[PDB]
């Protein structure tokens, strides 16, 4: 009869065979988290794994990501699919085991992990999703949502910034089902971490032995009975050829390398259990959609990301309708309008801001979380970070909005929602110079760019408010890939477009403004400067000139459309090109290459009002037609 | 006679007219936080308006960014060259009161601020200057280095993740001359702050009336005795053409906009106090010169920000050395080599990693600061503004290091560095797909690109030991702005060159290989990457093909170059032109336009063995060949 260490061990034995095999890697969290992790998946965790996709399963975090072996060891030992073969490929090219773990490759694995602090910051996205999905859902004698999230963190991530950014919000919003187990295993870091912790109010289980799993239980117990999330500081101290062969004798595990003995397979397996549990919540669910039907069908849509059936209809219907009320407004207003009109179509949506609103938001709280909109407070890197745990669990279309500038603190993590492949959408206001002010530590210059070099990320930058309902629904209907909205301070006129026109705004670039035959000149623009671009194309068609204007409010978009549709907006053999936007002017050489011409900045801003600003940088009308001339 | 209240009302007067004359800002700060100004500027600090540059002053950080007229107003009442003048020109193009303060335009301001969280990790670079550079230089007898670093911060800042690294690290360091005075002012925020600096190691005085001089000073008295960094948490509750109107009634204070009674300007003038301060120190240091004239010499070396006189030359000696011992090895290592060489001739240096070290360096601790590296720990963002506060301080040359991906971390930093024309030298390792099997959330591919979109930022990405050698040289000697040194984890060859050639790596692009006459090819390339373009060079040499390598370390620095000198490696007429990085493809239209072509990266890495890698991502010769075929 294995005990509970020797289960364990099969964790240990695996981990440390994987990494010698692969050459690579490290077995710490593995070795000192298997002893909590035997007990924590055994005796508590839900989960089916021939479902990994059961609505109500608990969630797993490993946020040390470099214990990617500790993950993979579970779920191959608990009956997932992911193999012996799989684990002998441990870090090798298109294997199912990649160094650190990346969700929708491998059976199981809930988010991808690696760069520290942010496993735990999508492990308190995952627990917002369920306590506010419970809330909407949940009726009287159908507790249908209701599960645990469950994460295992190490020092790394309680230094970085992240961590007091969520562990802060999770405390104030009373996430009391998200669980946390700190791998306290042992110059620069010397935090009272426990105390830190009740700070946040969060309940801490001090000096839990790791090792010991009558301390583990009893502390998994407490925390699940808890008026707030709890943090088990768990004390390890197992762990880091000659020396993997010391330790694995030491631990008395005498099989060869990626061997498991029958047993130890058969008390892993979670098959039988996990079958049942998904069955009886499966009855549950049938019992909720008798009792409630039209509850159920929105879960279910929801959960499966299903858009309303008419939604693209009455989407474009509103696109056309905002081509015909021709307001000048500031595009951040079109956004707030956009979402007046798309909001109450999608009760999906959960708003927020790094402390946006449209008419039918309500404030999620603690005492309250049947809201649809979340105050991250100032918190850009922890807001992202816990959009992306919204996104992986499924029953939202998150939002988050802040200035442009603060997308650096946020940076990998909307890195991170691209890589990922999740709809998660960026709200970034505050664009440029326009903001006046405020000046240049607030006023974006590179940021613009930075954005558009992210592989799998949509960067849309609304020359007006046409462009702005179509980004929106353009980043709404993508799921598989994140999108940032880019939004002016100041006020962006109204551009006048035929229906086919208004059409190609969804092609990310397209001709706003035309000559009869081959232009002579092309104006390239977005955001904020189109309005100037066409100003210069006014003045020089007067003289003659054969001018168009191309708006271009989204690159990545314009990239993928065909090549004939892009030799129609861009001819190959037309290289007088002007591009005019208020950002990084290095960006556009992709778009008028070394013929043609860039109005942009290459310096940090200023800090007066916005006009001083746009005349003393050059975004005016005579220096766009000086450059044109000493471009002809 | 001004009670203490009236004094602090001159501030609340200044505050809310300037920011009514210029319709823009806030003056929270100011209102909140006046009389808690009175106190410690007219009792504590130690300053002289007449040198704002005195080297042994306390230091002030307001982290409240927003709160700019607080700072502008106790530089104007205390006698600081900004007059009533500058205070009506707040917020307009080039006044010396911009929205945010910037150091550098205006005397006084000690750091540019605005960011939220960076101005007490500011701060808490700056104590730890002085610490470590009072371990290194005081003597029996001589305590020439001994001064506070006080700062200010809201909630916004206690928000921020970048609170937690800094006030983390300022606990292990015992940095017990930072004192930080918290506005707390009052859904979203809930903290047990003082708890949870209790738990960093810090001493907290607790429910300090923010309105009471009384109370305030008692503080502040047992702050500077403390053996820990302190926070002095203040409650305020003072502040917000009606209302202001109103509150400027309310506070009693009847004269008319910009308008300071004549025995309130007196009771604020620092020049007497000031000039008396600064005399008495200059006595002491004297003395020390007297007792110690070696040391005291560097220290003001140092102080001024020079370099040894020879350093120039025994660089380029060290330089031309590796270009003849001609090793293969990682740029990593070659970092390491030339810290080794340059190390121990600049006792300045500071260097630091995000847990780099070099033969004689020595780690700083709270029990002994008189070191010259810091163990930054999993803090990159802290890392980054913190090195900042040591630039700004005087005294060091710092640099930190961290894996190039986890620059994202630290990303406002970085700009921060740039926007103040800070030397700050960043260590960016794992550049690329070459760091192997941690795969894609690791690899960098974007980074290289919003580095060198960075204003006032140089980016040098060495291709072997000599561009190494050339770039840390540059580096250091750029007094007026930061640069990041970009390695590789894998070996890079030695490149043959001329002497020619090696003085050239300094211009930031150069011919490393050439044919005669004008060339049919050309390919550029940087770092790891070049070595596969000399394969292809010399490949393609043999076919007769007339082909030139130029290696690209750093694109500002060769965009500095004249145009003649450009002409000279990138001709105008030659527009078959490839660039080969492992990096984002987007960059490169600036050096090969539409006519030419790029091998690089456009999309997320993979998790495998580096030449897998590469193999797969067609960092190959075959693909380069195939490349130039189709080019030509
Ligand atoms: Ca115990
Ligand atoms: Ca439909
Ligand atoms: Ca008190
Ligand atoms: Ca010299």
């Amino acid at each position: 009869m294995p005990s509970r260490r020797e289960r364990a061990n099969a964790i240990r034995a695996l981990s440390m065979d994987a990494v010698q095999k692969a050459n690579s890697g490290h077995p710490g969290a593995p070795m000192g988290m298997a002893d909590i992790a035997e007990v924590l998946w055994r005796d508590y965790m839900q989960h089916n794994p021939s479902n990994p996709q059961w609505a109500n399963r608990d969630r797993f975090v490993l946020s040390n990501g470099h214990g990617s072996m500790l993950i993979y060891s579970l779920l191959h030992l608990t009956g997932y699919d992911l193999g012996i073969e799989d684990l002998k490929n441990f870090r090798q090219l298109n294997s199912r085991t990649p160094g650190h773990p990346e969700y929708g490759y491998t059976a199981g694995v809930e988010t991808t992990t690696g760069p520290l602090g942010q496993g735990i910051a999508n492990a308190v996205g995952m627990a917002l999703a369920e306590k506010v999905l419970a809330a909407q859902f949940n009726r009287d004698g159908h507790a249908v949502v209701d599960h645990y999230t469950y994460a295992f963190l190490g020092d790394g991530c309680m230094m970085e910034g992240i961590s007091h950014e969520v562990a802060s919000l999770a405390g104030t919003l009373r996430l009391n089902k998200l669980i946390a187990f700190y791998d306290d295993n042992g110059g620069w870091f010397t935090d009272d971490t426990p105390k830190r912790f009740e700070a946040y109010g969060w309940q801490v289980i001090r000096n839990v032995d790791g090792h010991d799993a009558d301390e583990i239980k009893t502390a998994i117990d407490t925390a699940r009975k808890s008026d707030q999330p709890t943090l088990i500081c768990c004390k390890t101290v197992i762990g880091f050829a000659d020396e993997i062969a010391a330790t694995r004798a030491a631990l008395g595990w005498e099989h060869a390398p990626f061997e498991i003995p029958a047993q130890i397979y058969a008390e892993w397996d979670a098959k039988e259990t996990g079958a049942a549990q998904e069955a009886e919540w499966n009855k549950r669910f049938a019992a909720y959609q008798a009792a409630h039907p039209e509850l159920a069908a929105e879960l279910l849509r929801r959960l499966k990301g299903e858009l309303p059936a008419d939604f693209a209809e009455k989407a474009a219907a509103y696109v056309a309708d905002v081509a015909n009320k021709g307001e000048t407004i500031a595009s951040r207003k079109a956004s707030q309008n956009a979402l007046n009109a798309f909001g109450p179509l999608l009760p999906e949506l959960l708003g927020g801001s790094a402390d946006t609103l449209w008419k039918g938001c309500k404030g999620v709280s603690a005492d309250d979380a049947a809201g649809n909109y979340v105050f991250y407070g100032v918190r850009e890197f922890g807001m992202s970070a816990i959009m992306n745990g919204v996104a992986l669990h499924g029953g939202f279309i998150p939002y988050g909005a802040t200035f442009l500038i603060f997308m650096e603190y946020a940076r990998n993590a909307v890195r991170m929602s691209a890589l990922m492949k999740q709809r998660v959408l960026y709200v970034f206001t505050h664009d440029s110079i326009g903001l006046g002010e405020d000046g240049p530590t607030h006023q974006p210059i590179e940021q613009l760019a930075s954005l558009r070099l992210t592989p799998n990320l949509d960067t849309w930058r609304p020359a007006d408010a046409v462009e702005s309902a179509v980004a929106w629904k353009h980043a709404i209907e993508r799921a598989d890939g994140p999108s940032a909205l880019i939004f002016s301070r100041q006020n962006l006129p109204h551009q006048a477009r035929d229906v086919a026109q208004v059409a190609d705004i969804a092609r990310g670039g397209y001709v706003l403004k035309d000559c009869e035959g081959e232009p002579e000149l092309i104006l390239i623009a977005t955001g904020s400067e189109v309005g100037l671009a066409v100003q210069a194309y006014d003045k020089l068609s007067e003289q003659g000139r054969k001018v168009r204007v191309v708006s271009m409010p989204c690159t990545s978009v314009y990239e993928q459309q065909d090549e004939s549709y892009k030799q129609s907006v861009l001819p190959v053999e037309v290289g007088a090109r002007i591009a005019i936007e208020a950002a990084h002017a290095d960006y556009w050489y992709k778009y008028v290459g070394l013929d043609g011409r860039i109005i942009g900045m290459t310096s940090f801003g200023e800090s007066a009002p916005a006009p001083a600003l746009f005349e003393h940088f050059g975004f005016t009308l005579d220096n766009v037609l000086a450059v044109a001339e000493e471009l002809l």
